[PDB]
């Protein structure tokens, strides 16, 4: 089982007839690059117009495809893929930095305050366990995360790869940076099989420690936000169990077994995580503020308060690849594995409206 991008948008009923233009989103990496041979090769066999795509430097780094498609590469081309097949009619700006916080820091809010391309979307793919980040960079980062919300600009990450100990085997559970962030919309992962634009099922995505697993808890580092005061976020299942701000808050498809089909530097593959559910969310959100006119901006609010029928409930699954504890579980309602659930774009949209 593989799906197009565009399968998985129209499972997620993006809302039709728009395509991003006149908005510009804001892709962060680390490393590697982009293939222009394979995005020109990949967009025009879904029949996409091929989308402007522009590179920025920071810090001294800069667009550099290795040719390795089991490299970088293919992050930052499932980046674009991603994306650019389901908002082509924006302009990306992808923006590379050095593999250092600081350098990730600086893309982020090159991006941000960018008086020129001034992106009204960011979509991130990159993070690691909040314990692995000092105080200090994590509070730089919420800094510009705060700004992000103060400019109307959305910031999305995806949740991690790794379950709920995100790849730690220190024996705890924890959460992902910049996810964990409340002025982050927290992108987690599920199974998806869907077909003419109907989800049949949509469970948690959970592989195992082989097969990767979406990110999901409870963080440590930020309390419980006012607005998720009453969507059953459980205390951290750390002894202690302190109460946190959970994650992810939004769902999609992440699951390499019901995976994306991409092309990385000339090779037709298909590939998931929670990594390719940002990019998704971005392109929705970038739709959506054309429809608008303006940036819709931060949305985590927003979406806590929005009935219920504007997602698909996940119900089904752990992301628990450590242990059989299944900690954490899916269920009615918000869950750390999958949190609100998967976007319904149109009502989305509907609620957004005036
Ligand atoms: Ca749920």
């Amino acid at each position: 089982t593989a799906y197009t991008p565009l399968d998985v948008a129209q499972a997620y009923q993006f809302p039709e007839g728009l395509d991003g233009q006149g908005q510009c989103i804001a892709i962060i990496e680390l490393g590697g690059g982009y293939d222009e041979a394979s995005l020109a090769q990949y967009f025009a066999s879904l029949g996409v117009p091929a989308p402007q795509v522009v590179s920025v430097s920071v810090d001294g780094a800069s667009n550099q495809p290795t040719g390795d498609p089991s490299g970088p590469d293919g992050h930052v081309e499932l980046d674009i893929e991603v994306a650019g097949a389901l908002a082509p009619g924006a302009k990306f700006a992808v923006y590379f930095a050095p593999n250092t916080d600081a350098g990730f820091l600086d893309a982020i809010t090159t991006a941000i305050h960018d008086p020129t391309l001034k992106p009204s979307v960011v979509s991130i793919s990159w993070g690691g366990p909040e314990d692995s980040w000092t105080s200090a960079a994590i509070a730089a980062m919420n800094r510009a995360f705060l700004d992000a919300a103060a400019l109307g600009v959305t910031v999305l990450a995806a949740a991690g790869n790794s379950g709920s100990t995100d790849g730690e085997q220190d024996g705890l559970y924890h959460v992902d940076f910049p996810a964990a962030s409340p002025y982050v919309l927290a992108c987690g992962g599920t199974r998806l099989v869907a077909s003419g634009g109907r989800i049949a099922q949509e469970t948690v995505w959970n592989d195992g420690p082989d097969g990767g697993a979406t990110g999901g808890g409870v963080s440590r580092i930020f309390p419980l936000p006012a607005w998720q005061e009453h969507a059953n976020v459980p205390p951290s299942a750390n002894p202690g169990a302190s109460s946190g701000r959970g994650v992810p808050d939004l769902a999609g498809n992440a699951d390499p077994a019901t995976g994306y089909e991409v092309v990385i530097d000339g090779e037709a593959t298909v590939i998931g995580g929670t990594s390719a559910v940002a990019p998704l969310f971005a392109a929705l959100v970038a739709r959506i503020n054309q429809k608008l006119g303006k940036a819709v901006g931060y949305l985590n609010p927003t979406l806590y308060q929005l009935p219920a029928d504007v997602f698909h409930d996940i119900t089904e699954g752990n992301n628990d690849i450590a242990n059989r504890a299944q900690i954490y579980q899916a269920g009615p309602g918000w869950d750390p594995c999958t949190g609100l659930g998967s976007p319904i774009g149109v009502r989305l949209l509907q609620a957004l409206l005036p």
